[PDB]
């Protein structure tokens, strides 16, 4: 509901502030008990290395998980984007 | 389960594709007679993202080409060091 959109907006806002992120392409978030499990795809520079893209991915994980307490599990991956 | 033969075929297939440093993970199930799968490959860290997506597509074509009962296969890549010998996982979500 309205409840869930608010958290999604929090997650996007958080992820999008992280340097190297070219928008959030996709976000699946779901309640499992009281906790949230999420899967996210970010856009990144096509010319990034895989190592570099994974660094950005981890940074997003820390930023999002840091600001939204109720997230128990967050997978982040990157697609090339312009 | 009973279906180790197909898993081994899938891994062997994927691992022959150039740019693949082993299969990190594979979730496969039968739906009727068809197989639906999700797979994670290891790749050169120094590959570009563009290039890793290219490898991913190559694996999709190679695996789906050699194991014809696969109706749907998603492939994604993580960086993997060359000294890594970690056996492929077949669980349901790391
Ligand atoms: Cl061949």
């Amino acid at each position: 509901g309205s409840h869930m959109e608010a958290v999604q907006n929090r997650i996007v806002e958080a992820a999008e502030r992280v340097p190297g992120v070219r928008g959030v392409i996709h976000l699946r978030a779901r309640y499992v008990g009281q906790d949230i499990w999420a899967d996210m795809i970010i856009g990144v520079d096509p010319e990034n290395t895989v190592e570099q893209a994974e660094e950005i991915c981890e940074a997003v994980q820390a930023a999002v998980c840091g600001k939204i307490r109720r997230i128990e599990s967050l997978h982040v991956s990157a697609h090339a984007r312009e």
